[PDB]
């Protein structure tokens, strides 16, 4: 009768809040704190929201947390930690290429969900560049072993790049490339094209970044990750959200915009498994971190700076918190998976609302004296 | 004559401003201090200005100010002295059932306008979860005589809750039910649906709340207000709007927008009757004041943070100060009464206006040295 | 309780529709064609429906039809016929001004509802122009005691005209004046201050009617209705809509637009009453109607075509019938006058709707070999 | 005092109608029926409207009526008689150049306001194409001492009529040349920029033109001339609109809109003075009339139709006609002169109307058995 | 076949963005912060993008960077070291007349693109006021054989500039003129067409300016540089973008919005060939910086303050700097030229993004204890 012949069983739902595709099209750049995610419906507990992700068109992860392959981020360390947690770790390229060989075969010769190959080695990853002398880098790290290799660069839609991606998918058929970075869509069509097997998304957003201020370039991290995302689901191609990660929330929207997985290395630096050593500073515990594009880790133009970032701990104590956010957050979001999360986003049923300046202003802590946040 | 027959005696009332129709329908998310409220004409005093708010379907409250269940803000002590002011008292569970239940008798077994039932007894509320082991806490605060009960959760509209009030409206058929925390319509469809008596809006705008930037949801309050207000409006369902208050205009608007009554945490923080004991910091009286979802008050996820707020006196003092707020800023709308400024504000009478970032700068104090600002 | 502390008691009436400012402010001009009224709640039958109408601001009418001053639409005996049934009628200028005074004081020396004065003789008006010679005209009928003159001419904003309004007020002061032809807010400016007692609105929307075609000027009828109507409540002046009405759908939704009263020439042309003799042309019974700017009723150009349409019986039979048209659209509306009309428009309670072509196809009738129609 | 330091002396002028920099950028394509002229104020009778127009930057004539160089519109009794009341002519080259020739010596061998140079001969215009033949036609008309050329093509933005362009005004330095036709502003670059003295404004409207249905190209007549007008006016260059000219009001229309002449093919053909003989057709005396794309008057593919328009009488009793129209219709606007129709125009003063379809059926003849038009 | 006939070989270039058309017609006033430029395609190393920039319509410089005509910033020991990196400078005019033909001379009596003119001598520009005794200064810095003179004005649509560059235009003819400061399209009208050679865009926007906050006029800077350059762009003068520029980013963005050449004050100043000597505070090395409106550097309104700013070394290691980061930036735009960044932002094919407070955020450094930023 006439409770299911009229709209076919499914409710009313008011409709209330806009769209991904109603939000991202307004002409105006978004990034992560412009916008938060509308709640809907509960019918499951949060321990078994499941995070399985695409890393790549073949590698699968168990969480969608990868790290960067920077020289204060990653090393075998974190490319052994980072694995056992689920995740999947890249090993800079700021070395000799015997060295991060060693590296690689150090995390290769190495925990319920610990993202194993067929072999039960742990997953690594390689950055590399696009220049000629790299190509022995990628023969010295493809003898080590390695599953998959990041193409470091700032800009992704170059010929170098594309020449290199060409060179990879017939010299060595099984290894899975990452193309990056990219902002638009027209890279991403210059890139997939190429055959690339995962995008890497963001240019000028990241916390040791100035390419915004000193080469005047790049997009926000939101309305990339969406942008990219959009036109890379046509494909059957990942994406990766580098830069502009500061907290859980950050990742719970990235990840709801599209991106598979979330690269981390401020929020991953300064942890025990990252490299370097601490030192103190106006009685603060801290490591050294600097970027890539640094002069201290290179006329030469510099697109990073060199910091510090506070202690985080031990990582297999972090990354769980991680996870136990983002499974909240799907949780009030309504979806028992991230893949539940995109099919929602993109079919319209997830919405969105933007932000204004005092509405970030009441969204963190206000109207205290002072407060003492422990988040785990 | 023509004096009357043109416009049949309504006069002119030039067109100028945005209903709250036009204003939270653009899509932006606004909060309490990205607007407000156009004044109109006065004919009246400000003390003959009729405060009367409904809580429930059934509770009728002299002052629409009502007090948040939180371990550090109410116990029996404040929901006595917020109901002989006009308001009503929630009393937190982070406590033992027994305990709750022995503070529920003390403010029932113990004021011109002092909000009392039929029983010439002082009304109570108490906050209980959503969990199987809540109805033993449900069974023990209505044997000790509870009026209203909120079912005290993040995210409102899950099974679990729907279940529980399902389970409330027929064993206590006389015991009134407040739903929560609601931000969208389709959340306060499942939950009227339900039988609530009351809804509870506002999910990320606490001033001790981290959720927005951990879980990365919610919404902005004032949105939230008026897109739970408009729809609850059509099955005579008040709401109660926490979180965000900062001052006595936010309760204004936050009651010119829809909401029956206001609940504050924050602001009657650190009050004579808050529990606990102050202490020093830099020179400054001021005393401990938690959320309940961080980990001082429970993998555990915080949403919460542990600060503190400067002393405010007693609340005889303070809540007739907030009162007489509300009396003149009805005066400076020009409405007699709470229930004829949401009249106005449905009819499109009552006019709005968005506020820009630097007309928030000129809107509190600025161009002085150093200012000694007394509310009361 | 609840039921009347939410929104004041008033009930939640979905929005739905567009309201009078919402539609004639978008720029594009309507006509009456263009939209149409959407219906509300009835609680009272058609025969109680009020129809007192102002047309000045001191002359009151019964019926808010008056007839139009040309030389084959009305003479003493449509003034006393359109005087009888509630009107009034206004005597062309067409002739000398022995003959106009002749005719007015034929109607003055002459029925429940009848619009007659302190004096309880009939109320009659008369067109004069705005030259000089025509003070005479003035003089003497004046002399014959005309209760209002219109200042025919079919551009009203000239400096003739407001010197002979000023003319007027002070040689005559009770005598009241009716001022046009007006379309914009301007042209009621420079008139209103100039001491007018009525506005008389529309120009280029006649039937007989070629100065948009010819002088390439005007504006559609439904947005000069409104948009003179709208300014000239603002000072108590009633306006009178002419031009574009064919039937009783086009004077209920100028009535509905701010018109107080609504004037007719082709719609009153070849009744009984109505000056000339019949005829027949291809077997039709029909008298000639002409225009007052076409050549056979004066280098001259003319601003009029000399055509004919169809008997339509008497006026004591057809009046009655705009009557009941009436009090059924304003009912279907849901007011009880048309006072309650306007200001149900004017408050953006009563809406409207925008019409398409292919609806307008539909508004009509279609899907017929053949009809026969009799409106009454 | 107070009356004067507000706002200057000027008064208030309620803003009400659209301007044409609002009407003619909403992206959609306007004709001369889709909109109206607003009417202002009147302080000046109809005769003395000064009708002074310029037809290139040194040809000045005295009413705004050029005539079309077509072989059945004018040869020279049409360049005589367009002269004698005010206008100018243009013999079509349809014919040898012997003919062409002895056209314009006879117009130049040949009234109040008649048009005439500093040798008191009348003035006359003469069509040439582009092609290099046409080079020896512009010698044989330059020596019988033409004043101006036209160059007759449907696409005027051509590398041949450029250099025809820069072929005369070295040759020929006091020739007066006109341009055209073209409908776009970049059209009117590439020819103001040659050294253009006077722009033809109009491709695809024409009542004998099939353009738009056959080669797919064009722009509405009313939105072409506004912008070719409002970027001829950067430079001192007048424009000319042809086509779509069907009565006196699509000649105001056009000079309201930035045209300074304009110019009829079809509202002066047959005409007495135009070329050809009159025949019966259904009892109806009218005059044949094609277009010079029509294979009659040249695989080639045809721009023209081979039609007939009914009889007009003679051309010293018609142009007189529209002159008063003309006047009338500034009168109307409010304007003492074309100039000053223009100066309101682009200073946002003189403001416009967009008009619906059953708009433009109440501004012509509705509501009638059937009428007997007499302009003139 | 189809790979080549369908869209003519050009490729999908999928479409995402906003052109700068689409960005700076929106109404909203946008600096530079406001926005930036989303990257393309790389065929090319950033060592061979050219930098070839037009100063006026007879000047062209090797590197698009010219120096302010400030006391504190050029005076000829920057004119000679400008000018041997490639760019120009312009000696202020805060000076007797004889003391800056001395600097000028000094100058043009003193490096593999070294910007010199046909007699192997150093480019060099001083700057002049409107007034009647600086044709004085014009004619003894003339004699010393200046290529250059600015106009050197806060508002430069004066009578006086126009008289002063029409003086210029006919008794120096040979002279280019650079008139300023003009931010409107209306005062690049009035003086392209009085004959200048050069405009010089930005009122309101220096770092040591308080025009905008006292005499409440200009507008901002990079709606400014685009409204000026797409207007002068028609008659081919190129513009100066002067002030707002804070690192190599806002150079890059203001080279992308259509200025030829960018002129810097106070990223030059403190810089070893800059006037004055150093001095120190709070242990912080850096010189002396005032506006020229500054009442230190003249009832007097002052225009300008009178700061300091940090010591940057020798500017042959600075402005190689600059070089480098707009190569790297036109690298990443994908142009390898500034005429072809130019060539593309004008075609629609370079496109922009809006970006808000929190994406100005995270364009920055965030998320870092402190960071030591080393730029070369
Ligand atoms: O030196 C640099 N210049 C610009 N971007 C960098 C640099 N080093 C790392 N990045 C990017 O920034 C990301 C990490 O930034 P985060 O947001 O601070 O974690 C990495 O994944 C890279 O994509
Ligand atoms: O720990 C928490 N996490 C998130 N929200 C909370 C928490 N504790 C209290 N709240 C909410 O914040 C409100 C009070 O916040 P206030 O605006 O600071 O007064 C309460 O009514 C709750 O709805
Ligand atoms: O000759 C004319 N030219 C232009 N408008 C006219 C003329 N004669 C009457 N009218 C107007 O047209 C109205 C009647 O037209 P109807 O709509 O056909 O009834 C009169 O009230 C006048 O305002
Ligand atoms: O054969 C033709 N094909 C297309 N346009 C024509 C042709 N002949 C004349 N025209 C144009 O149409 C105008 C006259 O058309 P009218 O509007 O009917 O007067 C002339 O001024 C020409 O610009
Ligand atoms: O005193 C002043 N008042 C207002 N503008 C000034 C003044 N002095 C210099 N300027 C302008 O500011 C520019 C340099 O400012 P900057 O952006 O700080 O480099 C110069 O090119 C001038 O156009």
């Amino acid at each position: 009768m006439a409770d299911y012949l009229i709209s076919g069983g499914t409710s009313y739902v008011p409709d209330d809040g806009l769209t991904a595709q109603q939000l991202f099209n307004c002409g105006d750049g978004l990034t992560y704190n412009d916008f938060l995610i509308l709640p809907g419906y509960i019918d499951f507990t949060a321990d078994q929201v499941d995070l399985t992700s695409a890393l790549t068109k073949k590698i699968t992860l168990k969480t969608p947390l990868v790290s960067s392959p920077m020289d204060t981020v990653t090393e075998a360390g974190m490319a052994i930690a980072m694995a056992l947690t689920g995740g999947i770790g890249f090993i800079h390229h700021n070395c000799t290429p015997e060295f991060q060989a060693n590296e690689v075969r150090k995390v290769k010769k190495y925990y319920p969900l610990a993202s194993k190959d067929a072999k039960k080695q742990l997953l690594c990853g390689a950055a590399i560049g696009t220049h000629e002398d790299d190509k022995y880098r990628l023969d010295l790290l493809a003898q080590a072993g390695v599953d998959v290799v990041v193409l470091d660069s700032s800009q992704g839609n170059s010929i170098f790049q594309i020449n290199m991606i060409k060179y990879i998918k017939d010299k060595y058929p099984n290894l899975q490339v990452i193309g990056g970075n990219v902002v638009t869509a027209a890279q991403a069509k210059n890139l997939i094209d190429a055959g690339v097997d995962a995008l890497r998304v963001g240019m000028g957003s990241g916390s040791i970044c100035i390419t915004q201020e000193v080469l005047a370039c790049g997009r926000p991290q939101a309305t990339a990750v969406y942008k990219v995302s959009e036109y890379a689901r046509r494909f059957g191609v990942p994406v990766i959200a580098d830069g502009g990660i500061q907290n859980v929330g950050h990742i719970a929207k990235a990840l709801a915009l599209g991106a598979s997985t979330v690269m981390m290395g401020s929020l991953l630096a300064a942890t025990t498994e990252a490299p370097g050593e601490y030192f103190f500073s106006d009685g603060i515990r801290l490591k050294k971190y600097r970027g890539m594009g640094s002069l201290d880790a290179m006329i030469k133009v510099a697109q990073g700076v060199s910091g510090a970032v506070q202690d985080k701990g031990s990582i297999h104590k972090f990354v769980p918190y991680l996870i136990a956010g983002i499974q909240h957050s799907c949780q009030d979001i309504g979806a028992k998976s991230l893949t539940q999360v995109r099919a929602m986003m993109y079919s319209g049923e997830l919405k969105f609302e933007k932000r204004t300046s005092s509405a970030q202003v009441e969204g963190g802590v206000h109207s205290l004296h002072s407060y003492e946040k422990r988040l785990f």
